[PDB]
């Protein structure tokens, strides 16, 4: 016996002492704040997966 495991389960940020951001997440990705910026407001700003497949996802008014 001896020893145990509480707290911390999974774990899906960089780092415990400070909260992370749908916006910081992306930067830590390697994405600038406002590829983010730009696709989180398109997409409100609730999951970052989302986002991402705005980002590479082609945006723009059909010209032509």
């Amino acid at each position: 016996g001896s020893s145990g495991s509480s707290g911390r389960n999974r774990q899906q940020r960089p780092g415990t002492i400070k909260h992370g951001s749908a916006l910081d997440v992306l930067l830590s990705m390697g994405f600038p704040r406002a590829r983010a910026q730009k696709a989180l407001a398109s997409t409100g700003g609730r999951s970052v997966q989302t986002a991402c497949d705005w980002l590479f996802s082609h945006s723009g008014p059909s010209s032509g």
